């Protein structure tokens, strides 16, 4: 996962079955006052999302060509966010990730890095 | 507009005549890979431009419904980025941003603060 592929933004990426995990809890400062700040959001299911992409095709560096994140609901601070990853196609991986705390969802399009 | 309206990562946007325009440099360790930019820093900021461009446009609180991102090419680490927003229609804006240093596309739904 991150810990097997370095020096960026990337939260740890698991599997959970054929689905894959991550956890982040925000600091106090990365506010939208008792909001989570939209973009880190997109931060977490970016990396998750690469990370996801980097495990399928393991199944080798991914980066992302494509995001596109519906923000569903506001996202609440002090509490811990789980990151959900679907694997849709398996150079390149197709993921939808769901944020919950669901709060948005994201389909991303990566493909190997060149 | 900002410092017109507080405790975001929203980034001094400004109008541009009909367009919206920001400028922002990243941190050194705001990196991706080596010598370029993180991906989340890249999606955070056309977040809060596009936010920004839309309260401008609408004139108000205004919150991202949907966020598009096309990723064009590598950011280069250590160079000014700007931002060029299009208002491509006005309790709703939709905005086609434009990060440069042109390195991504973002189109966005924003929608007043509920």
């Amino acid at each position: 996962f991150q810990d097997a592929y370095s020096h960026c933004y990337g939260l740890k990426s698991y599997w959970r079955g054929e689905q894959t995990i991550a956890h982040f809890m925000p600091k106090p400062f990365h506010t939208a006052p008792g909001f989570v700040y939209g973009g880190l959001i997109a931060s977490l299911i970016d990396c998750h999302g690469t990370g996801s992409a980097s495990a399928a095709a393991q199944r080798p560096r991914f980066v992302t060509a494509a995001l596109n994140i519906d923000y569903l609901a506001p996202t609440p601070m002090g509490v811990e966010l789980e990151l959900v990853g679907e694997i849709k196609e398996v150079r390149k991986v197709v993921v939808e990730i769901a944020l919950s705390a669901l709060c948005a969802r994201g389909h991303m399009v990566a493909v190997k890095m060149p």
